[PDB]
């Protein structure tokens, strides 16, 4: 008809980004060629957000969108996602996740404590940095964290092999993945939903890795070591959680809660799942706003 629209998804992402006050940046440090996202002045305090498994740094949008009006707003690609390169090799088990993560904040000339926030795989990491850089950590906001636990009751902290289900490799995967990573999924037009999966696809043999890192990594070490490593983080800590998160289930939050020293009591968001920093940002800013300015003020 009359009313037909005509344009290239990554368009769509590039005017999200613009919305959110972020714009796209390249850093290349060492092998790894990073995307990273940009929002907000150098004058005001840093803030890193670390994305989860086979996501991006698109999946802070929404919640960046309120922060690069007072906050310097980092948000990288980590490798195997959005449009970092890294070698045919590369090594994508978490502590070189973190170790690269490092290289790369140092190399972007970030310093001092830094506010560092993570969702899902990308909690894990941000755990990781707290514990081996702890002057480098200001806060530490873990958003339905990845972990080791003693309260886990999921078939995937239980038995990580079954993270392979949750794998975007062919059409309609992506419509599954979303059933089981959030409760409230915001809207997506279908097309919209396509294209996401495409480039989902497109990523699935570094997807492969880096689950298969993971399942190994799990096969490593035990809840005794993931108590061993949150002994040693004192940074403030925000937990937030979905309720209804099918991923890492919500009595999690409450061990998180007991293992890290200076941890707030947890913030659990009703008919909520995996990704609140989609499903409810604004329940998501509303809590990590006072938060950040608490510990700004403390500081």
């Amino acid at each position: 008809g009359a009313d037909n629209i005509d344009v290239s998804f990554q368009t769509i992402l590039q005017q999200e980004r613009n919305w959110a006050g972020l714009q796209s940046k390249s850093l290349k440090v060492g092998d790894i060629t990073w995307s990273y996202s940009e929002g907000g002045s150098s004058t005001k305090p840093t803030l890193l957000l670390i994305h989860g498994l086979a996501g991006s740094r698109d999946n802070w949008n929404r919640v960046a969108h309120y922060l690069t009006t007072n906050y310097h707003v980092i948000i990288p690609d980590l490798p195997g996602s959005g449009e970092t390169i890294v070698s045919q090799d590369f090594d994508y088990s978490v502590p070189n996740l973190a170790e690269k993560l490092r290289r790369f904040v140092e190399a972007a000339n970030l310093k001092g404590p830094i506010h560092i926030a993570g969702h899902s795989l990308g909690g894990s990491i941000a755990l990781l940095y707290a514990g081996q850089y702890p002057f480098e950590t200001k806060s530490l906001f873990l958003v339905d964290s990845g972990g080791i636990f003693r309260s886990a009751n999921t078939i995937y902290l239980k038995d990580p092999t079954y993270l392979k289900q949750l794998l975007v490799s062919k059409k309609g995967d992506f419509n599954y993945l979303l059933k089981q990573t959030m409760f409230n999924p915001p809207f997506i037009p279908k097309e919209f939903l396509q294209a996401q999966e495409k480039l989902m696809i497109n990523q699935a043999p570094q997807t492969q890795k880096l689950v298969d890192q993971l399942i190994a990594l799990n096969k490593v070490y035990t809840p005794d070591s993931f108590a061993v490593l949150t002994k040693t983080i004192d940074a403030p800590t925000l937990i937030l959680w979905g309720k209804q998160d099918k991923i890492i289930n919500v009595e999690v939050a409450n061990e998180l809660k007991r293992l890290l020293k200076n941890a707030q009591p947890p913030v659990i968001l009703e008919n909520v799942g995996h990704m609140p920093i989609l499903e409810a940002e604004q329940l998501v800013i509303q809590q990590y706003v006072p938060f950040l300015l608490k510990v700004e003020t403390n500081q």
